[PDB]
């Protein structure tokens, strides 16, 4: 019954191109939901296995592969760009937030491919997949990268409707009736929309064989030639970059062999009886860093026969006039592709910037910048320091308020800063620093202080005399 | 080259909290580390009111369940109830001249606690 | 005459906590008292940061297990964690200016609780 | 002997004293200590399966005694002993707890006399007051008793046993000589009553003086007057032991009660309930009573069971650092070992304990009138008594007077609870629920004449003579 209620109510119009191919693409998911909504949406636990050297390749292997230069002619680069920058205080896309030395995310990527080009003579195209919440702001923005050694292009993804959780009727009535009523249906939408745009046709048409997809806010997602040649020697149509899991990344997705195919298991697919096993990082050792290498031809064929069909992610959300946002993940599609498998990278190629804590890290003496890429300091022996900045540090405004002079931290293990704390010029943070400042207080860390292995607390005001 | 197993120094009441906890079952005079415990011991930096063994016993007469701890740091004058559980990272820091009484059966997981709480037998 | 069974008034958010607790089961639109509970109901006196309903949910989003409690009285700015258990007489009184975060899982029984205590997500 | 037992009998070989060989003391200690270790082997906790609830014969309600008899002649036999081994340090006092002023200048002990003075006069009788002391108190009590020279009572005091405290680790008799440090002994509990009652020879002398029953009560129980209707009930049903029980309030749980176990009535304490079941015991809804330690014990029966050494009570191994170990017993526990022994409910009227200065305020208030050494409750007062919970700046008695020199009018008060540093003025009135809580650092002066009712009071407030 909920079917014809959706398809009839979705059919009401109130334009030159009929946006129906999406509203219908939606119905395909929205229906599927009901079907699964009922029975088991949990893969049989008992059938999961841990991948052969076949199915998850260690870097030791790739490490020694050619580093071929002449196949960039086959490469096209994409960054996912549907993410907003609000959770960092900012507005507009996330990708245009200053990250390092006045460089936004966008800037750094451009700098890298530009370098790739100049150093190698090759016209690699950059591709920003936007959304409605970013498209226009990214269209005008990108135009700044005119007369560059870079052929930059954008596009938009699908504008799916949200649904009323209780009534299970669509949220909007008109093509625009509130901007709250739409939602972009996740980076699984990549293909579908890569098709509707025509960059899919264009990339093949212009001799691009492989897409190298990565998140907007991943700063380590460089082009690895050593991987590119592995991918082509194997003729595999889809490669997923996986990195070791640590204490802090138990509930990230990972790759498994399951009834003949390699697929991505997320927590939702695990029987509620088993997560106390899924999170044992002795038994499940990698996660999907979301750096995906992808064969465009394989994407064409799979789209054409509608073989691509990922796991449903409900994601219930709220807005003031509860609601449901059925969405999907590119990463999960890997099963439908032939030859597909994973490769274990160093954390290097995972440097998400989710939080002004991440921002302190990438902005620090931990990294030298070079041709658009953060090189980690040679002396730095092992894992990044653990930075847990507290809440006065959430928005980027506040962050800049309190750390206008990134402290030297090349020798830090753990820094925790709670409360209202201001940091001087030339602070050095060695080892473990814990600065916790109580409610209604303030603390001013004085210029050129060397905090190493300490707990600091109190109420110090420092005033320009 | 051995596993750290055969290195368990007890230099400090911090070490003392560790070996006295649900991290180890005792068997015929030997601390067996709990099977579930996947990897390195939790890092315990108890502060100075905890230096002497007297003080230690004063404030932790009931070793908290810590089988799921990574980092615990306790600074200042802090008293710990019966049946506390410390998951992940706990930071309890209590300022000069204050006191804090962590109430029985509290589950502290990934938090910074600070302030001045007195708990009195009514 | 009739027993209080049928005098169950909700004047006040303090009354809202009583009827929301494990002290009652909801059957056919009726709050049936637990079989365990063989007395008068507990005297709950939440102070005024609990007067309006947005205030009360802010502060008690997870209704405590109050089944063995006689007298609860809370005063000033207090936030109760998830899975808190109250027993006997619990007098929590946080004075003007301050605020007390009662840790998750904490279990208070015959106790006067007072002071500052802030608990923050690490 | 056993290995650890022959090491302790070797201390009985190890233990300027002309014919005063405290071997009697040492031997009694041996039997306990050996068995303490024997019971150390097994689970020493009554089987929960076989604990059954008392039937109307074993535990008789008060109404049944009430409207029955009234017999003066009875007093010919009745004797009254007052357990007096307690020091008063927990109420901040050097000396016998029972010499503290409790009401209008009267000590506990005064009130003991007054109450009995008046018993003797009302029926022209001569019932004696017996003060079982301990080595911590004996010294002071014999001096303090001298005051009542020319009263209407024959106060006679006697010491209980001195036993040697031990070490938790080495488990060896701590001292060495007849008196190395005094803080090395311990009185063996009020279960040690019987032995030293007959070792003093008060057992004989009392039987010989023509007396057949002790009415035993605590030093700190002001409610425990002589109930004639009980002395009669005990004498008609010819019982050899009567324990008085009162209804357990929400704040009485930990206290012990009488049960029916293998067809005998015996006293179950928490220590003798297995850990899987303690909570059931503490459940007031399943255990309506508890022991008030107001005991009526047939003297004749004591002789019998002492000379046929059968009087065998549970060992309480209380531990104190001066870690160390004290083996002690309770007078009540012996109940099973008596013919026709049963329990009797009684109202709190006669359970009026002063453990704590918080209790001192209750009995000092207008809630009571003092008549003939007895705290008679007001006619107005028709409920339970108010729950007073004074915090710790009120623990010692100098502290309490500092702070409550003028007892508030508490006649319409339910629940008072005061916390931290608080000073109450002259003529303060408390009503309903009063929660005054002054936090660390601060101090609150509650103004003279102030009158608080259904109110939470908090903060700083200093009041100063201008």
């Amino acid at each position: 019954v909920a079917a014809s209620q959706m398809r009839n109510a979705l059919n009401k119009l109130a334009a030159r191109a009929k946006f129906e191919n999406e509203l219908d693409s939606f119905f395909t998911l929205f229906r599927r939901y009901l079907v699964e909504k009922s029975s088991r949406t949990t893969l049989e636990w008992d059938k999961i296995k841990s991948p052969n050297p076949d199915e998850v390749v260690k870097y030791e292997i790739i490490s020694q592969q050619p580093e071929n230069v002449s196949n960039l002619s086959k490469l096209a680069v994409l960054k996912l760009n549907g993410g907003l920058g609000t959770s960092m205080g900012c507005v507009g896309p996330k990708s245009v937030i200053e990250v390092r030395e006045g460089n936004t995310f966008l800037d750094l990527s451009v700098r890298q491919i530009e370098y790739l080009n100049r150093q190698y003579d090759s016209d690699v195209p950059l591709l920003l997949m936007n959304s409605f919440n970013t498209d226009k702001d990214t269209e005008h923005l990108i135009k700044k990268y005119s007369a560059n050694r870079i052929r930059i292009r954008s596009f938009n993804q699908s504008r799916f409707p949200r649904v009323y959780k209780d009534s299970l009727l669509p949220v909007p009535t008109e093509y625009d009736s509130p901007l709250d009523a739409w939602y972009p249906p996740g980076h699984g939408d990549l293909f579908e929309s890569l098709h509707v745009s025509g960059e899919l046709d264009a990339l093949i048409a212009q001799g691009r064989e492989i897409l190298f997809v990565s998140n907007g806010d991943n700063l380590g997602a460089t082009v690895d030639l050593k991987i590119l040649n592995h991918m082509i020697e194997t003729g595999a149509e889809y490669i997923m970059e996986l990195t070791d899991k640590t204490r802090a990344d138990v509930k990230g997705g990972t790759l498994i062999s399951y009834d003949g195919q390699v697929r991505l298991l997320e927590v939702a697919q695990v029987p509620k009886e088993h997560i106390d096993e899924f999170k044992n990082i002795r038994k499940f050792t990698n996660f999907n860093t979301n750096n995906l290498w992808i064969n465009l031809k394989a994407v064409k064929r799979l789209i054409e026969s509608s073989n691509l069909e990922m796991e449903i992610i409900p994601n219930q959300k709220t807005i003031t006039r509860n609601v449901l946002q059925l969405e999907t993940a590119c990463g999960a599609a890997i099963r439908h592709f032939d030859g597909a498998h994973g490769v274990v990278v160093p954390r290097s190629r995972f440097l998400p910037v989710k939080t002004c804590s991440d921002l302190l890290l990438v902005k620090s003496d931990l990294f030298r910048l070079e041709h658009g890429s953060l090189k980690l300091d040679p002396s730095r022996f092992g894992p990044n320091p653990l930075i847990k900045l507290g809440s006065h540090f959430k928005k980027v405004s506040g962050f800049n308020a309190r750390i206008p002079h990134i402290p030297k931290i090349v020798e830090l293990d753990h820094l925790t800063i709670t409360g209202n704390v201001f940091l001087g010029k030339d602070v050095t943070l060695r080892g473990t620093v814990i600065i916790v400042c109580s409610d209604g207080h303030k603390i001013d860390i004085p210029n050129g202080s060397i905090l190493e292995n300490v707990v600091v607390t109190g109420n110090l005001q420092i005033l320009e005399h």
